[PDB]
């Protein structure tokens, strides 16, 4: 019932997608909402106020492209708009499990977070692995050459390049696919918001697809990582009884064959059945010595108390 709508930006034109963007950029996030911000929060609005404020052309752009929809007397949206970090991104509402269609896109669950966690660095060629919203790929445009999003989810593609659109950002791509399938040669810059959480080993869904998914991704990172090269990942890692994460990770990575550096920061944590753990963390590789470290780094308490204490956190943690 919510992440089914249809989302079409290839039906609109590109400079009308820009305006739409431009206007969210004015009202998005800024409290007591316009009718455009309030249509992008799951009010119904009034079609002719909507109008007032992004003219008819943009009155049917909404619409063409599934921003919006008309339910007679007023308009709605599936989406939900937010602008951080210099970008606005239309997404899927927060909802529970429950009321998940399977094209449901991450609602920007840890996104804003994230962002902060990312090393502040830019470089030539980045990979988005899991785009989702495409939230992660347009604020990396900023700082390389070019950016490619891949995603199984066919409607987080379309959603991704919709977002682009809207911030008028010419040097990202999104590909419709399975891992790296469509990402040809290497990256400098990987990121991966992986769809792990609860789910252990099991396949859920593409929002908890289970630990699998990423020892492909972490198989497949030394063939697709330029040399010198970063790869960051938001997971869930299960430790049980005499098998921790790390030594499976290092040995899907290949780590002393490869010669690769890799810190885990761990932020929650907590015992399970097996008599093991669950944690979640963030993963960085990153040039340096040979090896796995794994430090206690509790951002998300710190990111509920001051945002920007994550700033360049990992870099005083690995320079
Ligand atoms: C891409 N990775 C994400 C990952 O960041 C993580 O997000 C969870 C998220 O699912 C939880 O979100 C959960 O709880 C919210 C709500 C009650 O807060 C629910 O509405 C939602 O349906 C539920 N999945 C949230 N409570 C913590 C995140 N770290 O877990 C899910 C994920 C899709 O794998
Ligand atoms: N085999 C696969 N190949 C590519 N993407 C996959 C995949 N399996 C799951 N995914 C995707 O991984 C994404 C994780 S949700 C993260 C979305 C976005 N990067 C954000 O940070 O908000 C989902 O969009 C899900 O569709």
């Amino acid at each position: 019932i919510v992440g089914g709508s249809t989302i079409q930006p290839e039906r609109v034109d590109a400079a009308a997608l820009r305006q739409l963007g431009d206007a969210m950029r004015k009202v998005v996030g800024s409290a007591d909402p316009t009718p455009l911000a309030d249509l992008l929060s799951g009010t119904p609005v009034d079609p002719d106020e909507l109008t007032r404020e992004v003219g008819a052309d943009g009155r049917q752009a909404l619409l063409d492209s599934g921003m919006a929809v008309d339910d007679g007397t007023t308009f709605s949206s599936p989406l939900r708009g937010h602008q951080l970090h210099g970008v606005v991104v239309l997404s899927d509402p927060d909802v529970e499990e429950e009321v998940q269609h399977r094209w449901y896109v991450d609602p920007l669950w840890e996104a804003d977070l994230l962002i902060r966690l990312m090393l502040r660095r830019g470089g030539a060629r980045a990979l988005d692995m899991g785009c989702g919203s495409g939230v992660l790929s347009l604020v990396l445009a900023d700082r390389y050459e070019s950016v490619l999003g891949v995603d199984v989810n066919p409607r987080a593609v379309a959603l991704s390049r919709l977002n682009a659109a809207l911030n008028g950002l010419t040097n990202v791509t999104f590909r419709e696919g399975d891992m790296f399938e469509p990402a040809e040669g290497r990256f400098s810059r990987i990121v991966f918001n992986s769809p792990t959480n609860e789910e252990g080993n099991e396949f859920v869904d593409l929002l908890e697809a289970g630990e699998p998914i990423l020892e492909t991704f972490f198989r497949n990172v030394p063939r697709k990582l330029e040399s010198g090269g970063i790869v960051e990942v938001n997971l869930a890692m299960n430790d049980y009884p005499g098998d921790p994460f790390r030594e499976r990770l290092a040995d899907w990575l290949g780590l002393t064959e490869n010669g690769l550096r890799v810190q885990i920061f761990t932020s929650q944590r907590r015992a399970t059945e097996s008599g093991g753990e669950w944690k979640r963390g963030w993963l960085v590789v990153a040039p340096g010595p040979v090896g796995l470290t794994e430090v206690e780094w509790p951002y998300h308490d710190r990111y509920e108390e001051d945002p920007d204490a994550l700033l360049d956190g990992t870099d005083r943690l690995l320079r």
